[PDB]
């Protein structure tokens, strides 16, 4: 939907996770269909090597597939799984430092002294207020929500998924009231009973460090004005960079991966040139083919009639319908059982089968 | 060497890290692992089906074991990976939050403001200290760094990998002097130039919520001592709870695994009962068997001597070295390249000789 680049503390911080978790479903995402050439590679294994001549060389073209498709995605799982394991911990500690810093700048109150006894002096009953920071643990709700500044993008278009400069300053407020009127104390002390002295500290996501500022508040009797002191907190922002430079390396090796789906349909097998070599080195009377197709394309169509009918319109009745037929067995205590190969998903199995089928021999 | 139960945030920090860190390692080390023996069992099926008839059989029983391996190393790093995608952000989002609160701790300074022009009145130069909160980014320092309490033990001995109970509280100080001698405001206000009030506040790890405390040390003129508040602030605590219980889910599933070793040893095949049940079914006279061992050991001991030599004394010239002298092929653009299966480690290279090899039959 909506995918902006990230305004608060808040919204950086769902973002952030959001990457995080973007890039673990792509390499779940691999890691399924490695799984699921491999599981194929094994059961053409075992029509490759069983004793049905016709189906032993039908199933070699569709095996050289199989086994490219399973060595480029583990190849590819490697890859994208060596960039998760040096970088989403960089995103998983931004998006945590990013949701303290909102929690920092949430948190509000003051401190209140309340002149008792006399001009100016503080005794028993002098805290009139205290609840500085007192904060009860909530989760930040998402600012401006229908622009989806909360929402990650991972192809980084307009190249919006940049981090804000954040640079965490205190803001401490010094109110000094006179009481009676609105002036500060430049001229008189607290009055009794009326006179205040507020303190408060906010967080501020960024800010500049600047001394305190009474020179153009308390400079004169004058309506009372906090005065205001910013320190540099230094804390934070480095995580919010590391993380930002991860999330970069991330985006760049996630944003394309070859791995391919694994399938038993006939297109999907044409489009390889494995394939259609496998093919004319089995089938036709150069067993020592290189080459991805025939000079005649007439000639391969040949070789693809005999073996999966005319246009491969057979692939499914002369190679998958038979592997289903098959029934190796694996070892079961004292005795066997024989595995289904359409239902089967137990590489265990299925390794264990195809290894008894080549000693059986 | 030296583990023990965390007590500051600094050391939790490390102590997170440092499992975060050891949990990678070993599902890098399993996946480690189940590369070897994929690697293994490629090579041992161009031997199972190679026109060596010798190397044919002697590939097999091999091949069982490696591919049995394989597929347990393939669950375990399975059952590893999905603890580990459950929980291990758990653990970096507790480094970090922990290492925040380290800051956090260790952040000091205060407001001081210095009567000016009167007694209790507050002018332009009154702000007379104004650092509170002023840091510059640090490493946190390891506190008693020879007890280890920074340190993680994945074996959990004596329960001692637990966290500490966490409760961030700000601690706010008000202290007003007189000025003159030592004593506070409670009978006199701030006396012109001399008289200061100073309000700090120190972040705590662990605390309760307090009200002021200013009936027992403003209730009379006396020694100024600070009056505080402690206020809660229910932030971080429940980031470290949670990576608390993730780091419990975690180390029990990582406190074992039995991914083996890849290994071209004789005495690593012979604990196989894969192994041994494979080598009856392949050279001796019931095709059908499913014992792990004969009847009389001898009987299994005269089939291992004939294919791997007495006790496998020969299982590396009879096997191994066997498998070197192989050189399958795959395709090199117009032409071929013949395969070194001594020093061959692309498991794309090694399944195209596979499927040609069986093609060419
Ligand atoms: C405030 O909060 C911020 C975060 O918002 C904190 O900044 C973070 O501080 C972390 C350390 O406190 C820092 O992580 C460290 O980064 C360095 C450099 O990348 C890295 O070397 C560290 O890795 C060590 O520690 C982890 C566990 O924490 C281990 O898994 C790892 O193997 C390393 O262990 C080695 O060093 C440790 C000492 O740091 C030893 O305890 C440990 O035994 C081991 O020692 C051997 O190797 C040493 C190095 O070769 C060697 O000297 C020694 O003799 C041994 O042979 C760790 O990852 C974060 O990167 C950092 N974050 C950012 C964004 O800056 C900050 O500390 C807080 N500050 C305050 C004042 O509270
Ligand atoms: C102060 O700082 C604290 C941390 O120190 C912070 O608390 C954390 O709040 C965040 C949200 O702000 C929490 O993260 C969310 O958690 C909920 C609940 O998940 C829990 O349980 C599930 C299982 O059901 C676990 O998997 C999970 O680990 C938690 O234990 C999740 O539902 C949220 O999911 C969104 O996460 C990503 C976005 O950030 C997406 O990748 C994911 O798909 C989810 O998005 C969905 O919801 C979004 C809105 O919530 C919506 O925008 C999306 O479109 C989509 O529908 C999320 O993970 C985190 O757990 C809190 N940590 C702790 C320890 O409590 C406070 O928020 C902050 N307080 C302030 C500033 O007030
Ligand atoms: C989508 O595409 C955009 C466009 O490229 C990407 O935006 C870049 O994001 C990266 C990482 O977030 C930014 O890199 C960071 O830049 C900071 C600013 O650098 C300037 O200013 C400093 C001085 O302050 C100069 O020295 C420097 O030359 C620049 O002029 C740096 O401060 C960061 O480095 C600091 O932190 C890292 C982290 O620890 C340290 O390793 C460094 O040593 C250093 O301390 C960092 O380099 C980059 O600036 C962004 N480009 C633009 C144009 O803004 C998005 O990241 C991308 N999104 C995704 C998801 O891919
Ligand atoms: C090494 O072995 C030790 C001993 O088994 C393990 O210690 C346990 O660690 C777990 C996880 O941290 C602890 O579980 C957590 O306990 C918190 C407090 O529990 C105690 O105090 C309460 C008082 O409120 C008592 O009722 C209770 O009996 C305990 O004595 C809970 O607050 C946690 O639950 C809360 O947070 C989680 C996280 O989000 C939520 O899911 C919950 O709903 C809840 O809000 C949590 O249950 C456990 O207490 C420890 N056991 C003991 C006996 O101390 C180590 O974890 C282990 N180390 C490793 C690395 O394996």
């Amino acid at each position: 939907t909506k995918a902006e680049a990230c305004q608060t503390p808040c919204q950086c911080s769902h973002q952030l996770r959001q990457a995080a978790a973007h890039y673990n479903s792509v390499l779940r995402e691999a890691e399924r269909k490695t799984d699921g050439h491999i599981l194929q590679a094994l059961k053409l294994l075992i029509a490759a090597t069983g004793n049905n001549q016709k189906l032993q060389a039908a199933a070699v073209a569709p095996l050289a597939t199989a086994l490219k498709n399973w060595a480029n995605c583990k190849a590819e799982t490697g890859r994208l799984g060596t960039a998760a394991r040096n970088n989403i911990d960089k995103l998983n500690a931004g998006a945590e430092a990013a949701a303290i810093l909102a929690n920092l700048t949430k948190l509000g109150g003051k401190v209140e002294l309340t002149a008792k006894g006399g001009n100016g002096q503080l005794q028993q009953d002098s805290v009139t207020a205290e609840d500085l920071w007192r904060n009860t643990a909530t989760e930040c709700q998402i600012e401006e929500a229908e622009q989806g500044r909360h929402n990650f993008d991972p192809a980084n278009s307009s190249d919006k998924m940049k981090l804000p400069k954040f640079n965490p300053v205190a803001k401490i407020g010094i109110n000094c009231k006179k009481g009676g009127d609105t002036n500060n104390c430049n001229a008189n002390a607290m009055a009794q009973n009326t006179g205040k002295l507020q303190f408060d500290v906010k967080i501020e996501a960024m800010g500049t460090q600047g001394g305190n500022d009474a020179a153009s508040k308390w400079e004169s009797a004058k309506a009372a004005e906090p005065v205001y002191i910013t320190n540099e907190l230094n804390i934070i922002a480095k995580t919010l960079e590391s993380a930002g430079v991860a999330n970069q390396a991330l985006q760049n090796e996630f944003k394309q991966n070859s791995c391919a789906e694994p399938s038993e349909e006939y297109s999907d097998f044409s489009n390889s040139g494995d394939f259609s070599r496998q093919i004319i080195r089995s089938y036709s009377n150069n067993k020592d083919n290189e080459k991805e197709t025939t000079d005649k394309p007439s000639d391969l169509e040949k070789l693809i009639e005999s073996a999966y009918g005319k246009n491969g319109a057979k692939f499914k009745e002369n190679l998958w319908d038979q592997i289903d037929k098959l029934s190796p067995t694996v070892n079961k205590g004292e005795t066997n059982e024989k595995l289904n190969l359409k239902t089967e998903k137990d590489i265990s199995k299925l390794g264990e089968a195809l290894a008894r089928q080549l000693g059986y021999i």
